[PDB]
């Protein structure tokens, strides 16, 4: 597209309707882009000496990027309602990103007073990485997404990656990235960028829980045909009665001991913590005792570990140690935020596919058991894949991420992201942005040394992401009514999900997406 | 179908022929069906602090089932030795489903003689799960299939289901399900119903048994061009001989040395048992000591494990606590039965793929040896999985399971019906069945209360299971001959498989189906 | 469904007792006839259904109707001595017919009993037909009308015949499954 | 388990022919459907009597009745912002299951269900 | 409806006529 000055080169499309087959969430959204590093790469590093296990080696760039890998850039609250209460599952299809209204302004500092104006002559540089060349820095759960609500502004935020390093230092194998050796298309105001994306085959969310468990699969009224083994020696004991080897046929009455054809996911046990700050142990372990992995002698924490439950019935306060994604309410510092300012979000409806996290797996032989040796038992804290295991993945929330890109190795498993949601081969290509470098007033005489004075100046337009989304519809034979979610009908303070006394929205609560449900 | 009241609605079709390709069981036995739980759902759950492991909740409901979830539904003895001892593998297909010469009769206590005659003008109730929107129960090794001798008439088994529950307790996210909420097709005498079914892909059975090793696939005459280590520190022991590193190159001499390229399947260590009941150690360990998981803070017992080897070389008499499918012998108690009383199944032709289920996995290395420290060895109970690693399933018997329905969740890893058999994301529908309700003699004054006295009636008839199966042929340039399945020539008392003195059918041993030999 | 024989096969006239009451005097007559109804929604959705509804949906309304009776059974019964048998009387009839040109009293959308059970499992009794007329106290006016069911048309079935019937609702407005945000 | 509709009496005049009880005011109502068991002679005499027939053989009928209705409905179109209010169960740990047989087949149902839990302006 | 800087996007229509059948009033401010 090319138009003029005093022509808008975009209309504001923010709404969502629905199709019953599908669901077309369209976003827009202000933006504004200030000149990071002082149109400077900057290589950038560990502190000599700082800490170890945090040692990193990277490079920082002078363009910002978009992002909106959160569901909360899309859906409305109500939006997200009827998805939830509806659907047994969702997916994304297609995508369309459109930047319009382009203003470059530069500001003076004079005396005092700092004046800003129009530069019209000045552009803006776009370019959206298809090939997947740059280093994808898109679903880490960073910052500087889309308002959740519509009416905010938000700042773009700025392009930084990693790379291999041996501590501090980097190995020869490393790589420098310049993206300005990427073709860009550059805009003055009135010109606009486009771009369209269509997603891969991924399958469907669980927006459902299962009715039926694991282990309580089979008839209630009807015994198995199949015989086990469950008295070694208690036999008629009175006289001459050391042991026999008696078999007994599985009834409803020997619910947990009948012939199984499944097993429950894999797991990785976490550490057990209370919500109530008396419970606890008086040590500080969030480290030294939580679950972690090593690579390359660097340990890192295992946060989101394979999905597993929070907590078993009837506690409801017993969380796992990072077992799962906590998000934090609006206005709260970065640095040892109180437990009532954060929300912890609870997997309690997986429990039927899910081993739980803090507890235990199972029992392990590992021993010859005889008459000259007793019997031994193993307590099996972690446990690999298996033949016949069955899981259900984590689950998305309404600010939670929503895709991530799988690594491209030579192996992978059940590569669904950790956090939650869609993993994908090929997820929507980073987009970037960046102000065009303005010179400064230059000298008459002619001076070979790197030019570094340039005019101050900031970016700003409207960007908008229209997504479709495919929608798996519920078909349950359910008699009495299911779970819905639903907002409090009682006499209210403030209300959930809205700005208050002085325009700050507010996310209340975090909310699941399995509310329905579906057998085994 | 649609005819009168003497004309039978059906023939008797029992029969199975060859297609050296393909072959086609068809099987008709006759059927009996009472009027379960009184016309009524009721609600069941478990004792009133009973049992803690065994605690469950659900409902029983009025409608019967029809079921053939077992080989000797449809083959012969004779037939399934055919099947075994030529093919190299075999899978289901097509399936047709006949209900016809339907007879209600309705029965009258008078005095001290109870009458049984004709209701003409009733019907029955038939309906298929095809949608698979109620709680699939078969697959459970539940009994109420068809009889393994065609003259045998058979009792049809009543529905019940099981929910999510909290103890003793239901959770609100429970499902409550109405048979009677299904379109169904009622049957007065000279209806019939049909039903026609296409089995999915799944993999052909091992109806084979490796003749090669996975430690023992490599060439007995020539050596490795690979090097390993195999002296750290003995060498020409006498003067200033401490240490020193040394290479051997592998050859047919170090055969368990030499390096490898799979390795064995998963496993799940499981308890050793002996048949000799004084073997064993004087206590009563089948729940204390065996291997169990659990979900939901509850313990379930791992019957049919990971597939692994009951016993190593020379034993036969050691069998895994609970390693393998244990069936009953024809007359004899469901509670506490006697070892010569069952029959324990052996899975002895997978030794060359799989791990043996009461033996450990291996050797693994816990510390950083050196001049200070001694090198550490833990002894492996438990193996996830790995990638290289390559298994057998387990086996299935003319008396074992057919099918499984492969629970629908967000994933599954392998996914082979433990006990064993064909997993099915769509196997074949559930077929209930019910006799239609008959208000017994209504009052001249109008009632409002809930209507409870009803005529008291059975219904019978046949059904026919037709099954079409593709066969995998044999391809083997073995010379010598393999081993065959077959009948002692000797002079015997009873023929294997055969009624007896009084008219009772026994099934005297298990069969296997791993007879013939093919390599790696 | 079940039907008994009402009243005896017989008309009755019926009224208010002899003083007994004041504002609850009547007149009318008792049918040998029995109806059959479902003017309840827990007829026609289930519990679940009724949620989808109710949660999803502004509006509601009736639109088409069809109405089918089938496999019918007669029994007939004695009591021969202390002990009462059952059975088929193939050769007997019963008898249907719908009210269309509505001459007949009007006696749904009163909240009486005798619905469809809201649970499928359940078996129900068909009430009995029942009307009142223009009433002077216990008394009765000229005026008054006595309705015999069986000058009506009516369609007799044996075992294996059934009865067929389809309906239209006329245009009524939506109901409100909304509540308003705004006042007044 | 409210009432569906009703019919309008046949007046010169209604206001706002609204069922009080509430639902659908019909002019024109689903027809009422009768049903009656022919009336059976017992034995008959065999001479001849003028005297009404009140002699007949003992019986009742039985079967199976289905009704299909068709429902039109108005899909919900708000802009609402924040989460409405919905129906739904407790996710509590329960005794008996809401809308539910009990432990000897006795259908019951809990609460009252309004219409009414989505918002619309005026 | 799509123009420039220097050129109005409107013009001041603001005059009522009678039709005797009917009347259009129209109103144009800042
Ligand atoms: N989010 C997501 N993306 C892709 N696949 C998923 C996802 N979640 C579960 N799976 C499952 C579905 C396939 O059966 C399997 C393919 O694994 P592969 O390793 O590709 O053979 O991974
Ligand atoms: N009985 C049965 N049914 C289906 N598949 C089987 C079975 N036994 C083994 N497999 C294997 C065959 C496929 O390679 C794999 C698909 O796993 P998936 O998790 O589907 O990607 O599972
Ligand atoms: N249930 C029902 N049926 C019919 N009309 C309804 C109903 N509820 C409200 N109304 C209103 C709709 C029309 O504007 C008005 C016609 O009244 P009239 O007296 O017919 O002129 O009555």
């Amino acid at each position: 597209g090319a138009d003029g000055v005093g022509n808008s080169s975009g209309n504001w499309h923010c709404d969502s309707q629905w199709l019953g087959d599908r669901v077309i969430t369209t976003s827009t959204r202000t933006w504004a882009l200030p000149t990071y590093n002082n149109h400077l790469y900057k290589q950038i590093s560990s502190q000599s000496g700082a800490s170890n296990d945090n040692h990193y080696f990277g490079y920082s760039t002078p363009w910002g990027y978009f992002d909106f890998n959160r569901f909360h850039c899309h859906f409305s609250p109500r939006d997200w309602q009827r998805l939830i209460n509806n659907n047994w599952g969702f997916r994304p299809k297609k995508l369309s990103f459109k930047l319009f209204n382009i203003q470059v302004k530069e500001v003076t500092q004079n005396d005092g007073t700092t004046t800003i104006a129009n530069n019209l002559t000045s552009t803006v540089q776009v370019f959206t990485d298809s090939e997947y060349q740059l280093p994808y820095v898109l679903g880490s759960a960073h910052q500087g997404c889309l308002p959740p609500f519509p009416a905010d502004v938000f700042m773009v935020p700025q392009y930084g990656y990693l790379t291999l390093n041996n501590g501090s230092q980097a190995v020869g194998r490393s790589s420098f990235y310049c993206l300005e050796y990427f073709p860009s298309q550059m805009l003055r105001t009135g010109n606009n960028f486009q771009f369209s994306y269509t997603f891969e085959d991924v399958p469907f969310h669980s927006s459902y829980a299962h009715s039926q468990s694991l282990d309580r699969l089979m008839n209630p009224l009807i015994d198995q045909y199949l015989y086990y083994l469950n008295r070694t020696q208690g036999t008629t004991s009175g006289t001459t009665n050391q042991s026999r080897l008696l078999f007994s046929q599985a009834g409803p009455q020997s619910m947990s001991l009948q012939a199984r054809n499944w097993l429950p996911g894999p797991c990785y046990r976490q550490q057990r913590l209370s919500k109530t700050a008396n419970d606890n142990n008086n040590s500080n372990f969030p480290w030294t005792a939580a679950s972690k992995y090593h690579l390359n002698g660097r340990d890192s924490l295992v946060n989101p570990g394979p999905a597993m439950a929070s907590h078993k019935d009837d506690e409801e306060k017993f969380f796992p140690m990072h077992g799962n994604l906590i998000f934090g309410k609006e206005g709260t510092t970065a640095s040892n935020a109180e437990l009532d300012n954060v929300m912890i979000t609870d997997e309690e409806e997986i429990r039927t596919t899910n081993p739980v996290a803090t507890e235990q797996y199972g029992t392990v032989a590992n021993n010859l058991q005889s008459s000259n040796t007793a019997p031994t038992t193993r307590t099996v804290n972690d446990q690999g894949a298996l033949p016949g295991m069955v899981w259900q993945d984590r689950d998305v929330y309404l600010q939670g991420p929503i895709w991530a890109k799988i690594p491209h190795t030579d192996g992978h498993f059940h590569p669904s992201p950790l956090m939650g949601g869609f993993g994908l081969k090929h997820p929507p290509p980073q987009i970037m942005i960046k102000n065009t470098p303005v010179p400064a007033n230059p000298p008459t005489t002619f001076s070979p040394a790197k030019f570094a004075s340039f005019i101050t100046q900031y970016s700003t337009g409207q960007v908008s992401v229209e997504i479709e989304w495919e929608l798996q519809k519920e078909n349950s034979k359910r008699w009495n009514p299911e779970i819905q979610y639903t907002s409090n009908y009682n006499k209210s303070v403030n209300v959930d999900f809205t700005v208050d006394t002085n325009g700050v929205y507010s996310e209340p609560r975090p909310i699941g997406t399995r509310y329905l449900t579906r057998n085994l």
